[PDB]
């Protein structure tokens, strides 16, 4: 009736040994999370990583947000210090409800966030931050400055929890990625307040992502697991098809408000929690989730990619030039520098990469003869790594080249993958070039660099 709550998540308690290393305790517990798509993570109790901060010090921009159910929201991509903020968020909170804020219940502020999300007369609009870490608002973990840190703060310095740590790991495989692909490997920092929200989506490339509620009150989570993404995008055709038109920019894609119930009637797999300060929501990859802020609060994310994700995110590659959407890297390109790096990475990482390389290898293999047998001839190597992003993508699908491209002296500077050779220009096939940027016969030496790493 009006809104029933979905089953909750599954919620782990770590001892300080099984927390140890964040990639093997995500490990141990991805057969039952992956079911559920979000999970939530609570820390030993010791485990209090320091938070310090001025809220005088720290100014940020606000982002304005209308809440309608199924009206499209741009994906983020008229100034507060963290206390006016604060003050703004708490009046709000209280005034909406008549009540001391931290009386409210959670049950209610879900409840009245779906009610007045799908009510087209109220008109209720809410502010948030959302931002990667600066000079005027950095992490609320500990880092490295010029300024001395307290003894605790370098207790959690090095943490595998803390979240700056995160990508740069010897487990996360987005870590020695050199390319400037800066929205994806550093963290994000949120300021909540009460109902702003985060709409539906998957994060870029179906990494993973962790989360972590700094302080503040508690932050609701809907999830729905990687296997039912396309069931989820189905219902979400049907019922607001203005989202799914094409869009010019990976900056310009539309998500949306939707009620998890309207999902579970559909048939679709829906999950909930409420992630309170100094707990972790960690999402699988090709998870969708979504959800909104009890009241003010403070939460610092990051995405990550473990050795378990490779292959998804050959086919989430894959599915990008099926949509013709935008890439943030070149999967491939990440391959091949892990490949290059092969004597210093981790022995079951190289396993995994080498696993993947074949595939690419073999598939790349294929193309290339198809692109011989349509009488594209000559062929230059081509160092693609030097391009700007947005002078490698194919002109018909935008996939972002690395391994190979076809180019023609007729237009100048334009490239297209080997799957859309036809899309390119009216010339025939001889005046093509394919690009390339190793032969076969230096894959097949990268590749046994990674054998030999991993025996
Ligand atoms: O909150 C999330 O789960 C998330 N994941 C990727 O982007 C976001 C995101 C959401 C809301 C606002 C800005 C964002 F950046
Ligand atoms: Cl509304
Ligand atoms: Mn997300
Ligand atoms: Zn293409």
């Amino acid at each position: 009736s009006m809104f029933l709550p979905p089953p909750e998540c599954p919620v782990f308690e770590p001892s300080w040994e099984e927390f140890a290393d964040p990639f093997a305790f995500i490990h141990k517990i991805r057969p039952i999370a992956e079911q559920t798509g979000i999970c939530k993570v609570r820390p030993p109790p010791d485990w209090q990583p320091p938070f310090a901060c001025d809220v005088d010090k720290l100014h940020f921009t606000p982002r304005i947000q209308r809440l309608n159910e199924l009206e499209a929201q741009t994906r983020v991509k008229s100034d507060y210090t963290l206390r006016t903020f604060g003050e703004m968020a708490d009046a709000f909170k209280s005034d909406y409800f008549n009540m001391p804020v931290h009386m409210v219940p959670t049950e209610l502020v879900e409840k009245e966030f779906w009610r007045l999300v799908s009510t087209i007369e109220e008109d209720v609009t809410v502010e948030y931050g959302a931002d990667i870490a600066s000079k005027e608002f950095g992490s609320g973990f500990p880092v490295r400055d010029g300024i001395k840190l307290s003894p605790e703060e370098e207790e959690y310095l090095d943490s595998g929890w803390n979240l700056n740590n995160m990508p740069v790991m010897e487990q996360s495989v987005l870590a020695h990625i050199t390319a400037d692909i800066c929205g994806m490997k550093l963290p994000w920092l949120y300021v909540g307040m009460c109902f702003s929200s985060f709409c539906w989506h998957i994060e870029d490339h179906w990494s993973y992502s962790i989360n972590y509620l700094h302080w503040g009150e508690p932050k609701t989570w809907y999830g729905v697991p990687g296997y039912a993404a396309e069931q989820l995008e189905n219902v979400m055709k049907k019922l607001a098809p203005e989202l799914f038109v094409s869009q010019p920019d990976l900056l310009h894609q539309l998500v949306t408000i939707m009620n998890p119930n309207t999902l579970m009637t559909h048939e679709v797999p829906v999950y909930r929690t409420n992630q309170c300060a100094g707990e972790f929501v960690i999402t699988f990859p090709r998870a969708y989730h979504s959800g909104f802020n009890q009241g003010f609060n403070f939460a610092e994310a990051v995405n990550f990619c473990t050795v378990d994700w490779l292959p998804l995110g050959r086919q989430c590659v894959e599915h990008y030039r099926l949509l013709h959407r935008y890439c943030v890297f070149s999967h491939d390109e990440m391959i091949c520098k892990m490949a290059s790096k092969a004597d210093v990475l981790d022995v079951v990482v190289a396993s995994t990469v080498q696993k993947d390389m074949a595939i690419m290898i073999e598939d790349e293999k294929a193309l290339r003869e198809t692109v011989r047998k349509l009488g594209v001839i000559d062929s230059e190597r081509m160092d693609f790594e030097l391009l700007p992003d947005d002078e490698r993508q194919c002109v018909k699908c935008k996939t972002t080249c690395f391994m190979s491209a076809i180019s023609c002296s007729c237009k100048p500077g334009l490239l297209v993958c080997l799957h859309h050779v036809k899309e390119l220009c009216s010339c025939p096939p001889y005046k093509y070039k394919l690009r390339y940027r190793y032969t076969l016969d230096d894959l097949y030496p990268m590749m046994n660099a990674l054998k030999l790493r991993a025996e």
